């Protein structure tokens, strides 16, 4: 009936010297000669719908700048350097509008598909924010992209295995992606293989963190952003050479098949009615079609924001927080997603769907490698 | 109190040389002319009391017969060509004892520190035995040994998650583990930089499965192994130095302290008090200390299963299936407990602590990278 479950806060950190612009693989295309398939990639760029790109740093920076591509182990240490601190940030903003001290945080649920180590990154951040010894974390692999809603849905079941016996759980969700830093490989792949590969124009850095609450022994008033009503997770089968992150000596070569905004779009209906199949009586007669909601959906490509207001019948305004991040601040994998719902949650509500009305219902929607699609019905409370 | 928490199944599936004898990395010595760090090693190789060590390949093997180290690319291709069958086998044979049917499986907990992937390992893994569309899957990073009893922990609460909203859970939980193929890597590092290095003198090749059950929709019948009851979980402070899997171009270089075993020992008394505090009042009086327990530890060094001994006052064989494991296939890092566990249920009760005494309670053990300690308490029914 009623899970107890919800977002309590949320946090993100852009990296500062951001906004990489256009003019920027443009530029850092100073490591080839011209080339047809590289001219391309050039032109393709162009016209992502994407200003600006939010990185770690410049087309100046040093590991982009080396006689060679900065090795996996090169990429590993800027991805602590430098991304790391935006990840203990995302997470105290988030714990400081949950208002929760590091103590009462019983889980962690991280993602990222731009790093590997052991201690994995998610031990570092508890550590500086000096969560308890006796902590319990996740981290997540395998899944890019759809990565943030994969750690909340996985932070839900966690939540209620604690509901199970009476526990308090505040699970801290977090999503750090640096994709930015791989620039260099990306550049080598298009140059050697002349095949034109559309990664370098759409991936960009971030970090993003919710707390989420099983509601047991909350803070009087029980004040949170969203409830989390209902998910829904699948695999869509024989799609795997379709999408994907390969592992490399360079870091992770991005595999995109023509087919992947067709099977995203067309994954989309079947996997709204399943969400709402299980939801019934639940929620008012207002919220039953897809244009009733507002829709915090993962962009990672232009074609896919317009595919789903094709495909579910949307305004662009309906998913006016995605386009606001896409715009802004570019592809930033699994860390997007929360991005885009502590957004959607701010000024947006003018820009906002209908003749102005806010919907108290919110369904985020992504899709990562495997082709695995998310889906999460959520509830906004009305201030 | 009453959990309901079981591990119906287990299933174990090392590789077809798995038998790996000492002469292995001496001969791999084709490689490197001889050296003082090197010699150290070779010397070391002799000390660790592994008698067999299982591997996907003999030192003959094309991937580790190249002019160079291969890269992780590479050692990713035979992941998927050699690891995975071992993966499938691995949690076909647990099913099998749980009389388990694929739609029935609701949860997947897999972990590796041997590869990086997207779609990660685990996707190939369910789609081979044929799992749902609709199946949850965790794949688990940066934790290299202790992988095995986090993935039963993050199960356990994944199972009460279910149970909270009146739901059956079936987890199959899975470890893969290939590490010899990375014996040029370290070998490289050993004549490189002259240090030690004595990863290569203990790693092994191993995939090993359970079935976490938490009973609902399961007759009152229901025949088990294991019944799960309690898990304490802790991170050792200013550890990280010590343990640890650093990514390289040619995979992962390990990182193995000569504090790892003295924190481990001064770890266990506490853990174990943690652990016993919460479940006392529901065991007997006759499972109180240490030794009126057997004890599932995951080798990887000799001096853990020493260090044990004297730290909880045990004897070698109040985990006689620690050492039949460790002795015959060395350590398979989170693969190796659930072989231990797996092979302690066999007529390795013969060799029981005391007289013909299979002990009813079992704790299991196991440390890893950020010096990460696992222990968790086990029920085994006597038939």
């Amino acid at each position: 009936g009623e899970l107890g479950l919800s977002i309590t806060g949320l946090g993100v950190q852009y990296p500062p010297y951001s906004l990489g612009p256009d003019a920027i693989d443009i530029l850092s295309k100073r490591y080839h000669p011209e080339s047809p398939a590289m001219k391309k990639v050039l032109a393709i760029n162009r016209y992502t719908g994407i200003d600006q790109r939010s990185s770690i740093g410049n087309p100046d920076h040093p590991l982009v700048n080396k006689p060679n591509p900065p090795t996996v182990k090169e990429l590993h240490e800027v991805f602590m350097s430098d991304g790391v601190p935006l990840a203990v940030e995302a997470s105290r903003k988030a714990m400081a509008e949950a208002r929760l001290v590091p103590a009462q945080i019983t889980h962690m649920v991280s993602t990222t598909c731009t790093d590997s180590a052991n201690p994995g990154y998610d031990h570092y951040v508890a550590k500086e924010l000096g969560l308890s010894d006796r902590l319990e974390k996740v981290l997540l692999h395998g899944i890019g992209c759809s990565g943030g809603l994969a750690a909340l849905r996985t932070a839900a079941n966690l939540c209620l295995g604690h509901t199970a016996r009476g526990k308090p759980a505040r699970i801290l969700v977090l999503a750090l992606e640096v994709s930015t830093t791989m620039v260099r490989s990306e550049l080598e792949s298009i140059d050697a293989l002349q095949e034109t590969r559309i990664g370098i124009a759409l991936f960009s850095d971030c970090a993003s963190a919710v707390i989420l609450s099983n509601g047991i022994g909350e803070a009087p008033g029980k004040p949170a952003i969203y409830d989390l009503l209902g998910w829904e997770n699948r695999v869509i089968p024989d799609s795997e050479h379709d999408l994907g992150f390969d592992v490399d000596p360079m870091g992770w070569k991005v595999v995109l098949s023509p087919r992947v905004p067709v099977l995203a779009k067309a994954s989309l209906q079947p996997t709204y009615a399943d969400l709402l199949s299980s939801l019934q009586d639940q929620l008012p007669s207002s919220y039953q079609k897809p244009a009733d909601f507002d829709w915090a959906m993962h962009p990672g490509g232009a074609t896919i924001l317009s595919g789903a207001e094709s495909a579910m019948g949307l305004t662009p305004e309906h998913m006016r927080a995605s386009y606001d991040r896409y715009i802004n601040h570019g592809n930033s994998s699994s860390a997007t997603i929360f991005s885009v719902l502590n957004r959607l949650r701010e000024k947006d509500m003018d820009a906002l769907a209908p003749g102005g009305k806010v919907k108290e219902y919110v369904v985020g929607c992504a899709f990562g490698p495997g082709i695995n699609v998310e889906m999460c019905m959520l509830k906004r409370r009305m201030n």
